[PDB]
């Protein structure tokens, strides 16, 4: 409630969209994630180019659910050669560490009035997986999620 996510001077924020809620449950249990091949490459470049100077945040949402389900920070580069078949389907190859910060359902109603100037001014709730969020809009999103209460 303005107590959250001030002093976020640098850093970068991405939307994660999963059509497997089981995969997200596993992320929360073991603090790891895996995206598509092109998604992993985008997150890998953001994390590496940050060179530790700032956080990379991930805003998670289950496709079709109508709500965001929480926030985690990237905590490692992407390892592309890892054990196969750990996710809901075999097509997900690789792994990076994350640290979950919030696990809570925030309805899209609370966020849909934030639009992305880098995505044709579309609402942030209408994003695809690994859509990057401009820093000032991300700060608005993170703060709404942080303070939202049932
Ligand atoms: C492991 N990750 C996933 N699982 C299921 C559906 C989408 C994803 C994704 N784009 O990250
Ligand atoms: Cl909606």
């Amino acid at each position: 409630e303005n107590l959250y996510f001030q002093h976020m001077k640098h850093g970068r924020v991405f939307i994660i969209k999963s059509y497997s809620e089981d995969d997200i449950h596993r992320s929360i249990k073991y603090n790891i994630w895996c995206s598509t091949e092109h998604g992993n490459k985008r997150l890998d470049a953001a994390y590496r180019s940050m060179n530790g100077k700032g956080p990379v945040y991930l805003l998670f949402s289950v496709n079709g659910s109508g709500h965001f389900c929480g926030v985690a920070e990237m905590k490692s580069a992407v390892d592309y050669n890892t054990c196969a078949g750990v996710w809901s389907q075999d097509k997900w190859k690789g792994r990076f560490d994350v640290r979950w910060i919030f696990v809570k359902d925030v309805p899209n109603s609370q966020l849909r009035h934030i639009r992305l100037e880098n995505n044709e001014n579309k609402p942030v709730t209408n994003s695809r997986d690994t859509q990057e969020v401009p820093l000032e809009k991300a700060k608005q999103v993170l703060k709404i999620i942080a303070s939202y209460k049932h």
